[PDB]
């Protein structure tokens, strides 16, 4: 996990404004969630061939579809996999008002076929420490909500929850982690999309997109579900299902 | 339906600022949705003894609870009914990005006991016309998200979808209706709470709270699911279940 066959290329432009276009296929766990009519409404991350992790506030249902291996949403020429969803597992501690414990697992009806452009992100262990100041990366098509149709990426630093509260106040709970406010927007991340940090040569999922600045401010950090706080629930869910 | 045993009292103060406190029990279809720990996160409306209608973006589950007959959330002295949810019916056309077709039905495990303070709102027919300019009412505890712990009410006018788009642009779809921008906030309405209009001596559910001004502006209208566009789905759901 966490080692793309097509290596990401992150330049200085990933650190400012609205980030930059990713190398096609270089974020191979990134999926698009689409409705039964083909409309893209959320992102997510493959954690193996049968499971996608996303945000609970996406409200995914079994009639939505997981699209893997995509780079250009406006293209009909590239190879993609449209994967039906068999069952949706929402974390029971999710709260649609505070948006805390904002994590949902999707079990696919048929496994994805992993390839150079389709593979899994690594999960952290519950006791992993991703220190404030660590540079991490968010990816997605989030800018299309407001524009490039190809997958974008941005590099941005983790904040302590104390410092994040200077921006978002009592909205920040223990099961959340914030990133950004360093001169780049977090808006390229779709709801439910990944925030990954590279430790020990592998990209690890540290956050799942919950919300960000309503104006995509380069000085307001994004807010993410804190995966280390929820990974024990993820592993219990996989083991029981 | 739509005829409270305790008649509402709506004064001039319901038309300005953040509205006014309701007469206790005078909005008897109004319910509170709470999590398994007792935390209030959404509103809804009883449409009979076994069914509550709310917003799909509330993400209600069968472990949440419907609380009927409540006036003061900070009180343990008033009579209430905590009603378990047997099954949740989300409109399949709901879209968590555009928030269109934002309606969900809750079927209770055991019927509510209707009384002076607990009874049903009326539903419109699909072809009913609630003209722009009609004065309607929204109720709820929405102000507690930001403060009075008792149920509030505000009177505000319906807008045409054309005029609503001057405020919210292409966010406004046919299955939405807007109300307000007349000197009063819409923020007293909880997510999923009612917008009712009185035609022929009965209060009819015209809207369900979807979103409003992020700053509770008195000059920005609230956006609601348009019940006339969704009532055929409601009736099919009740008849099949």
């Amino acid at each position: 996990c966490g080692v793309p066959a097509i290596q990401p290329v992150l330049s200085g432009l990933s650190r400012i404004v609205n980030g930059e276009e990713a190398v096609p296929g270089s974020w191979p766990w990134q999926v698009s969630l689409q409705d039964k009519t083909g409309f893209h409404f959320c992102g997510g991350s493959l954690i193996n061939e049968n499971w996608v992790v996303t945000a609970a506030h996406c409200g995914v249902t079994t009639s939505d579809v997981v699209v893997a291996g995509e780079f250009d949403q406006g293209s009909s020429s590239e190879k993609i996999q449209k994967l039906k969803i068999a069952k949706v597992f929402k974390n029971s501690k999710y709260n649609s008002l505070t948006i805390n414990n904002d994590i949902t697992l999707l079990k696919l009806s048929t496994a994805a076929s992993f390839s150079q452009t389709v593979s899994a992100v690594c999960l952290p262990s519950a006791s992993d420490d991703f220190a404030a100041g660590t540079t991490c990366v968010t990816t997605g098509w989030g800018l299309t909500r407001y524009t490039p149709d190809r997958l974008q990426q941005a590099s941005l630093p983790l904040l302590s929850n104390t410092n994040c509260k200077k921006y978002w106040g009592t909205k920040i709970k223990d099961a959340m982690i914030c990133a950004g406010a360093s001169g780049v927007s977090s808006c390229m991340g779709d709801s439910g999309g990944p925030l990954v940090c590279k430790k020990n040569g592998a990209w690890t999922l540290v956050g799942i997109v919950s919300w960000g600045s309503s104006t995509c401010s380069t000085s307001t950090p994004g807010v993410y579900a804190r995966v280390t706080a929820l990974v024990n629930w993820v592993q219990q869910t996989l083991a029981a299902n």
